[PDB]
């Protein structure tokens, strides 16, 4: 068999992407999105008819420019969504504006009014998963959503003081990054070339799911963020892994049966007392990649944002 | 006549380094120190009164030996203070651990610790200032010791984020870095050679400066790090410059009187609304250099000071 079906038997696969001709190919159980694949979506020819039904939407619901701005653009990301609901049992990943990171009341308020958008298409909430950066304030953010009914997916996630900052706050899923890390390391360290049990984005979500599982933490492990098949088949049995089509392509492409690599067979062991803010700043900063990496992460979805928002401007 | 002297006319003269021999010799101001000056002053034979004086009282002040090598190394750090007062006519700044950057509360008490250590001594607030890092923690820490009646030095300033919160927190004096800047842009960029006029550190602090003087902040503005003598020249007529033993000396051996750059002569303009947590952690953020910067000097502070009480702790 090929790779791709025989990952499924340890891992759920998840595509990573706008597109609902990955959705028909791969069949995936969900799909993630982020502020630049909606950019990127946007550009296909035959999403045409999501961007007009969303600016149509957005001139009924009231007669304001800027809010019509805002509108049109939520809209669309959830137009989108709902095109890859049909294909898909699963759920489908949203992002909250994320020049909103690291205001934890704005981005809660931006939260609900993307959830009420998907209420008010019929789509109930075990449907989606609102996305937000691993701030401090993300996860402030998330901890009190999830009270509300309402689950996220903490991405940009770099640091391990944010993956325990995560777990702590019993969010649904997590977003640890892999291909970004290894970006950072070949980009800042002599060594450009990692064998894949080597590769500092494999090692790090390998930790990450070792101290979940040792931990009984529910929060659902997701790796994200690849830049070669040996880093996915590296990370084969972690719940869930979301891969871009072109990787997909390849696995699929290439025979052969895989092992599994990450598993955790001992018995659960205690919690520990939560980290607090003041520790939780300390750890992260202590982390070079991470400092880099997450504060870039945010920088770039805030501009893919904007240039959606140019776009959709042109329209009204 | 030399530089230096010339220099006098527009811009008070700090010298960065905790050796009292550059106090005799260039006789200036005031005097900065932080943990990595102190370790580098620790090394010094005849500074070995002052470690011994600092043991001997730590052990006369409890028989804990964790508590020990905590008020021996602050001792130490006050000692070092206390030899300076007595060359400069000014302040001296001494860093609280940079350890607790990211922690408010622990940052005003190791602040009140350090003013006691002072206050035993018979000196008085009006003498000292407190160095902090300028984290978002350590403004607010800084803007609770001011109106206690302590001033503060706040350092490691980088992004304009951080110079607007410091100033409308009311803090005593900024230590904006210019060498370091530069740093950045030589390993970060294409250009690795940049005229005076053009070096980020140099357009760093005078646009700083301008901000300041423009809104009738009382903030003194200190441009501290340096590379080499361009970056002084370009900023006479800064509030103050606290400078290396080694530049101080180039200066003192060139002849030539120098003009004033840093200047404004308009008429004070009303200052906006204060800047909120979610603005400044945004607007520092957009700046990559700010971001690494910032995080790494209280990385490489706190090493320091570990390696210091390392140190002291092998002579308890």
């Amino acid at each position: 068999t090929d790779k791709l079906t025989s990952l499924r038997q340890y891992t759920t696969v998840v595509a990573d992407t706008g597109d609902i001709a990955a959705m028909k190919l791969y069949q995936p159980q969900d799909a993630t999105t982020n502020p630049s694949l909606i950019l990127n979506a946007a550009q296909i020819p035959e999403y045409r008819k999501l961007i007009d039904d969303a600016v149509a939407w957005a001139k009924q619901q009231s007669n304001d420019r800027a809010q019509q701005i805002v509108d049109a653009t939520d809209k669309l990301a959830v137009n989108i969504g709902l095109e890859i609901l049909k294909l898909v049992p699963g759920r489908i990943s949203t992002a909250v504006d994320a020049r909103l990171s690291y205001d934890t009341e704005a981005s809660i308020a931006k939260a609900k009014r993307l959830i009420k958008l998907y209420n008010d298409a019929g789509i109930s909430n075990d449907r989606i998963l609102i996305k937000l950066a691993s701030t401090w304030q993300g996860i402030r953010a998330a901890e009190q959503l999830e009270k509300e009914g309402i689950n996220c997916n903490l991405t940009l996630l770099f640091s391990f003081a944010q993956a325990r900052a995560c777990a702590e706050a019993g969010v649904f899923l997590i977003s640890p990054f892999v291909g970004r890390i290894l970006d950072w390391y070949k980009a800042n360290t002599d060594k450009k070339e990692y064998a894949p049990a080597e590769d500092p984005g494999v090692v790090s979500v390998s930790e990450i799911y070792q101290y979940y599982k040792e931990h009984g933490y529910e929060t659902v492990v997701m790796g994200a963020s690849f830049r070669n098949i040996g880093e996915i088949l590296e990370l084969a049995g972690c719940d869930r892994l979301t891969i871009a089509p072109a990787l997909l392509k390849e696995l699929a492409e290439s025979e052969g049966a895989i092992e599994r690599k990450l598993s955790y067979t001992g018995e659960v062991k205690a919690r520990p007392a939560r980290i607090t803010e003041s520790e939780f700043l300390w750890q992260h900063n202590q982390d070079p990649m991470a400092v880099d990496k997450l504060a870039e992460g945010i920088r770039k979805f805030a501009i893919d944002q904007e240039k959606l928002e140019k776009m959709i401007g042109d329209l009204l």
